[PDB]
């Protein structure tokens, strides 16, 4: 398994 999308959601919740 690989949440590579849940990832990206928290840095466009940070960055």
């Amino acid at each position: 398994q690989a949440p590579a999308y849940k990832k990206a959601a928290k840095k466009l919740a940070e960055s």
